[PDB]
């Protein structure tokens, strides 16, 4: 279905992008053969001294030219992932039969759509291109929540997946609005490691820091916004020793990481 | 399934081609190496110009081969992406229950191997590279068709899936045929634009072009060629628009593009 | 679902890799115009030879550094790759039903995470990165035989795919303990060849191989390991070709590689 067509357009990125690199291997290594063949013939200092400030000025044109075409083909890669994204979570919201979560589940198709958009008109913006990254994986976060609901008909799922699509949409309607904002950019990863978890302690904690920086953002106090990272910080630190300590370990890191995540969430309500 | 198969094949090819890049770039690196070496020891002017020559004539060849190694990736790349378009032609062939659909998707698969093969045998061919490109735009667009026919069981859907993945048959074989031909080139690209759509006057409008072109080439008159690829041409620009306006704009430019290939329509039949 | 998510990981990585190409190619270009500027510039002889010697020098690192770059991007693609295999190898487990092949499946998944857990570790070893794609080959081998165990219910293909999933966890842990052993590295892939062919003549010969380089490998007898790579090498040779022949041909070599195949393992056993 759509998954090959993504696959497909992702590939003649690549290729491409490897045809662009060699262009400009091909061009740098004309310009060191010209100098090397005028710096040998010619005897004027002051002309060979030109020759070499041209190219080194072309050398360092050809490079930039380079960077921005990786940097367009980050934002086109961007785009073609963020949408297959949302394409699968207004399908799977579909297969739950909430016209609640369907009308959650195209707000994400609209806020997909628009940052996507945003990204690949000026793909040389760093904030634009962070922001997107997230706003994928909160996406992704949101479809794993939503096949999740669907397997075994758990009513506790099916609202557990309500509440953390919800929570994405709200993590990234604040991103989308402050790209540059470091507490709003570590809210949204803290979430999505609290969608994986499924905890319900984490993920309103996690929720509670999202609208702790939107509130912070609403205003301009600066020293508002890195309370809330330094407590988004720790939070996600703590999720992410809570899935390595259940994945692996022995048990023992297990407990200990529970009280982590249950401190780090004390000192932010 | 076979999705996560071309994945990996494909995910082989770019660090392989990635691999081969840094093999060229290593290889220049030594020939400027050397050269200045030995343009800074020597001093007679003849043995200087010939150490330079032989390796702005090596340098060419490095670069060469390293545009044939992407030449052959692409191919191969091309090659599996339409091996995975056509498998997911045939079932959702199957999962229509027409017999005789079942037998059109069986030509594409046989028309996407026959056109596979031929591009990888000579990858420098650039007719017969961009031909396997739309032959996969085609048989994506009868899929995307043969999946929408099976959502509400529609009847006009499934014969509106049955006469444009027919019509994708016919603009696959022409191009197949004849690579470089425009006129056949840009008939089937109005008609994957006409298929998409879903419009009844735009399938059988695009069609028409695919025939006219498909009499045009019958015979070997190259203005007849040229006025088919200027209809078509119309026709594509059309529902290309028709396609952005009906996505976005504020309905104003929508009832415009509709009488675009109202009237493109009209002086092509 | 997951296939969407390791498509998007691929991609990071590819944009990631070609801009440390770029970087590469950026840096190697700025020694070579300073190395030309000192060379015109300066005179004693001495100065620049060491001028020029620690240009090769840096280059020759430059260029290592870029290789352990695609070294360590090609591992983490391998192990996207084989955990998404694994992933479909425990549902398609699910959708048959037996217990049995659950835990076969369930093994294969432990498989999977420890040998490509292994090859991200050390990235430069070569046995470790080709036993992991050996390994994912057969979760491939495996995934497909699964998938047709559940088309039409049939029991010789549903205990097919059991036969041949329990096949690729004996011919997994082989490879897994001993990864430079050729033996063993054959004999895998002798097994991946004979699942897709359907044959149990050609299973069970496979399988007997696989035995048969296991006990090589339990002593060190180097001679006894070569016999068994030797016999395993013709036996997958052989069922190369009759795909081919399959696939294409005219149905006269056809007959020719069953007796090919049949040979082969008449002195294999």
């Amino acid at each position: 279905g759509k998954e090959l067509e993504i696959v497909a357009r992702l590939q003649q990125l690549n290729i491409e992008l490897a045809r662009k690199l060699l262009e400009a291997v091909a061009r740098l290594q004309e310009l060191n053969i010209d100098l090397v063949r005028k710096t040998s013939e010619l005897t004027d200092e002051k002309t060979i001294r030109e020759e070499i400030r041209k190219v080194k000025e072309e050398s360092k044109r050809i490079v930039e030219e380079a960077e921005q075409e990786i940097r367009k083909a980050e934002a086109e890669s961007l785009r073609l992932t963020a949408e297959a994204a949302a394409d699968a979570a207004r399908k799977a919201a579909l297969r739950m039969g909430d016209e609640r979560v369907r009308r959650l589940a195209a707000e994400l198709v609209r806020l997909a759509q628009e940052a996507a958009e945003e990204a690949t008109r000026d793909p040389n913006s760093s904030d634009q291109n962070e922001a997107l990254r997230l706003i994928i994986l909160a996406i992704e976060a949101a479809v794993r929540a939503l096949d999740k609901a669907i397997e075994k008909g758990d009513p506790e799922d099916r609202e557990r997946a309500r509440e953390m699509v919800r929570a994405a949409v709200r993590a990234a309607e604040l991103v989308q609005r402050y790209p540059s904002a470091s507490a709003a950019n570590e809210a949204l990863k803290a979430l999505v490691a609290a969608i994986d978890e499924g905890d319900k302690d984490a993920a309103r904690c996690a929720e509670e820091l999202v609208e702790q920086a939107e509130e912070a953002l609403r205003k301009k106090n600066p020293e508002e916004a890195r309370a809330v990272y330094e407590a988004a910080r720790d939070v996600l630190e703590a999720l992410q020793r809570l899935e390595e300590a259940k994945r692996r370990g022995d048990e023992e890191e297990r407990r200990e990481a529970e009280e982590r995540l249950r401190q780090a969430c004390e000192r932010a309500r």
